[PDB]
């Protein structure tokens, strides 16, 4: 057999969402389906269908009420608050009051629907769960999520509720700084006392963070930086300075065309990213407005300069970090970029002429140490059943045929299609009483194309896909009923099986438990029984190293 | 060192039962083995077996008459009380008369057997013990455990008992509403009079209590509610409900079949969960009766509607407790939302119609409050040893290693199992002896596996750990003995010299004077001298404590 399952790590972004998997001797961050390597952390709602990540953010000048983004300001907050009202008039789309919890409003297919900040941010966990799980060819349930240092119980819940919903077993709750010291192995490389700050310039947020690490166990001695500092405002910058530079050139106003504004606005965001590698950017757009093109450049020098406030306004935290943390600009002897923005050679120079001249941590890509980090560190925690004496007997080899054909959640479904895919099932049921598996999988597939939100097709399927040893196969079709109906006994039954084919000892004693609540089975009953002393042992041995690192 | 061990709150309900502790400034409710943070207060009994918590109550359908619950409204009663007479024409288990006392009467393993309610409780509160010392990695003798305000003398001391039995040393029996209160520190915020209403809706019962707490003393002022108001009454509605559709949609009737019914029961537990956070809710059953399948919805609004009568009832009790307070609704400060029905929303409308709109303290979980204060109470009593000088001398850190391998109590032991057993029990007090530590303990392992019912192997494998500087490994080996065998004097002298190496004066001073009783000891004699001065002083001054609180 091949190697379990991995464990995913996840860096839940304001403005970005990042993945990383750590697999033979090293981390590997996943690129998307449009090939971008983090994802936009954007949920939209339209007239047919639901979209994430890139799509989300594309369409948003067609579409600004119903485009969801910064669901992390929200996250763990009461509608209350002062920083969720301070934050509403910014965001076009509405926010609404439902007992002192907030909840965006949208539009959604012809209806008003609302959702909390944890389900805005399970979508966005979903479409990363879904990124990895095409990279590695199978479904992932285990993943290491991070957060902002400075977030409370309240948003921390929060944030592992967002992942327990899109169906995720959350491993653990880590820093954000702490990920990314985990990353640049800050952790395992030393054997004295050395402290260590993370400079973390996002698209949103600016973070100052002094840890200490001794002994391999890291304390957050400080925190500061600004929650409104971010490349998003940069953009606004260069927005603001082309406007002006239209009218003055030109001879027209623009501010008033919203689809005008994001081009020009998504153009900023490209010539942005170039000015970190070139002194000098290019900026073509066909037909702005009212039929004239924009062709025009700028200059680092000149961009910097528009910046000018926001990027010196970066030392002021780490000025108050250190004295926080009763330190000494000297006393540091790590220094550590991540975050996007910090890509700009600026911002970098700026830090460093504050350190004198001293070397910054940056082989690893500012953007992608978050999740890198986390991806280590998820790879630990699995990786400590290693230790324990577990018999494997009745485990088989994954099966990696490619994902079976699924349905289309959002396409529509005829009146007789209900029918034709229900003659079809009982087709299907007869092939597998008959024994001939194969056809009893193909007439559930014609079912499912015809009626892909009927939940107990894919249970009933991934039935089948157990008795002919695919539990992948299987842990798919389950997946996908869970989805339509998280209520509905079957799959729970069909899952535990699946998992505990494949060694997945604590996933299948959830599973074969839930399933023998809502639904006896006295098989079910004894698969749990025969499962139960492999789980606990191993989560017993995961719990006893986190409170040794809890210490 | 670290923390000594805590004290654990236990909340004995009716229904379900839920254990909390008290640590690094806050309460954990402990999740048991199948994940839940609460356990159904189920015991059942069968032809190999016995079944505690949510694996009893999953059974039931497929054994009814030896499945036991509500073991909490026979506790502390006589046969002769007109309630259990009352209640045993609900019940399908047999209840038999002892002298005026009730036992329930079940068939186990082939053989006729009877059990006091105290006894059934206290197979429940072993399991929540047992679940704690999963959660912690040591052993837990001292408790906290939870009554209705409406208990009398004998009710309590009977709950007292089943502690005891479960080999709990039993702190304090304290009023569920009280613990409520302590949950949302009611008594350490206030510096004033404060009037406080605890509506607590469970499984079974229905409690209203009106408290007054002034100076940090809680005084019950009204108790009321309905002892047979539940959330188990709701799902007879649904299940009424149900069968009658199914016999509507579907011609014919499912009454009779015991197995068809209950499977429609759960599915209608889930369906009221989800109903809590969901408008609407699915209710999928493969294969229901004859071979058909039962595919159906419902609403929150037609739920409401089938509970009409029951929902609105619970507002009496509410008037009639102010009246027995001499209160208006005006005049009560605090609103407590306890019990697990709590979550519904109906009946949190019409409370809050009650008291015109008012905030009720519901950010503790409901079902989960009891148990909250009860561990908050815990804490303060075992935080009593801060304020004397105890002399810590002797005293040596907690092993933490992984719990040692057990018997099965329920495994075949063979004739052949006995003399292969003795032989490595003889051939392990050979290797203490020489001594050879490890190898005595591997051999008294070989010897355990093989004999899991001889109460000497445990003690003996208990003394040669403590040689080893484990205490809690001992502890654990010593709690088997005294299940197996409450009478053999060794366990007591052994768990005596472990508790004294971890600082359990308390624990120490019990065994060792009991070890010296049943069979005197020179050693365990001087132990128990060496060790009186430090459990009496703390003995004296939370028994002092507590006078100031009866006032
Ligand atoms: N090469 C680059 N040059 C300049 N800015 C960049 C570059 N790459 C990313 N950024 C900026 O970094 C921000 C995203 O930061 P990142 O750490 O990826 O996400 P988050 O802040 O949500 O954690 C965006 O505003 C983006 O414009
Ligand atoms: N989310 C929920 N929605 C509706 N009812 C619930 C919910 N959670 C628990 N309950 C109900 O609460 C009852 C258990 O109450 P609880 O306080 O936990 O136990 P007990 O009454 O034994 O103290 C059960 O009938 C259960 O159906
Ligand atoms: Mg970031
Ligand atoms: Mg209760």
């Amino acid at each position: 057999f091949m190697a379990k399952a991995a464990a995913i790590g996840i860096d839940l972004g304001t403005t970005y969402s990042c993945v990383g998997v750590f697999q033979h001797g090293k981390v590997e961050i996943i690129a998307n389906d449009q090939g971008n390597r983090t994802t936009p952390s954007y949920v939209a709602f339209t007239d047919t269908e639901r979209l994430i990540g890139d799509a989300a953010k594309n369409q948003v000048a067609l579409n600004p009420q119903n485009t969801v983004f910064d669901a992390k300001r929200l996250i763990g907050r009461k509608f209350g608050d002062p920083v969720v009202q301070s934050d509403m008039k910014h965001w076009p789309f509405q926010v609404i009051n439902d007992g002192d919890k907030p909840k965006v409003q949208v539009s959604y297919k012809g209806e008003t629907k609302a959702f909390y900040p944890e389900e805005i941010s399970s979508m966005v966990l979903t479409k990363m769960k879904e990124i990895a799980e095409a990279y590695l060819g199978y479904p992932v349930t285990n993943a290491v999520i991070t957060v902002p240092a400075y977030f409370n119980d309240s948003q921390r819940q929060a944030t592992k509720d967002a992942g327990v919903i899109a169906g995720l077993n959350v491993l653990r709750i880590i820093n954000e700084p702490t990920a990314a010291a985990i990353a640049y192995g800050l952790d395992r490389t030393g054997k004295g006392e050395r402290n260590v700050l993370i400079f973390d310039l996002g698209g949103g947020t600016f973070d100052v963070s002094i840890l200490t690490i001794d002994d391999g166990i890291f304390e957050v001695k400080a925190t500061a930086g600004d929650t409104h500092l971010g490349g998003e405002d940069f953009d606004n910058r260069l927005v603001n300075h082309f406007v002006e530079e239209f009218k003055r050139k030109h001879k027209k106003d623009i501010s008033q065309n919203k689809r005008a504004v994001r081009r020009l606005r998504t153009a900023c965001e490209r010539a942005k990213r170039t000015l970190s590698s070139s002194t000098q950017a290019s900026l073509e757009i066909d037909s702005l407005f009212e039929g004239i093109d924009f062709y025009t450049s700028i200059t680092r020098a000149r961009f910097e300069e528009l910046c000018s406030d926001l990027f010196r306004s970066t030392l002021e935290p780490v000025e108050k970090a250190l004295r926080d943390a009763k330190l000494d600009k000297a006393q540091i002897h790590d220094l550590v970029l991540v975050g996007g923005s910090t890509r700009i050679p600026k911002v970098q120079k700026l830090l460093q002429d504050f350190f004198n001249g001293r070397d910054l941590n940056k082989s690893i890509n500012p953007d992608e140490a978050v999740a890198y980090g986390a991806a280590v560190q998820a790879a630990i925690l699995m990786g400590l059943e290693s230790d324990l004496e577990i018999d494997n007997e009745g485990v088989i080899e994954a099966d990696t045929d490619a994902p079976q054909e699924m349905g289309d959640e959002n396409a529509e479904i005829t009146e007789a299609m209900m029918d034709e895919a229900n003659e079809k099932k009982g087709a299907a049921i007869d092939a597998l009483n008959d024994g001939e598996l194969q056809k009893a999988i193909d007439l559930f597939t014609d079912a499912i194309k015809l009626n892909p939100r009927l939940a107990i097709l894919y249970a009933k399927r991934a039935s089948v896909f157990v008795k002919l040893q695919k539990p992948n196969a299987a842990i798919r079709d389950c997946d996908r009923a869970i989805e339509i109906n998280p209520d509905s006994a079957q799959p729970y039954k069909w899952r535990g099986k699946a998992h505990r084919l494949l060694g997945h000892w604590e996933e299948a004693a959830r599973d074969l438990a839930l399933a023998c609540k809502l639904d006896y089975d006295e098989d079910a009953s004894a698969m749990l029984r025969e499962v139960q002393p492999r789980a606990q042992k191993i989560a017993e041995h995961r719990r006893k190293y986190e409170r040794k690192r809890e210490e």
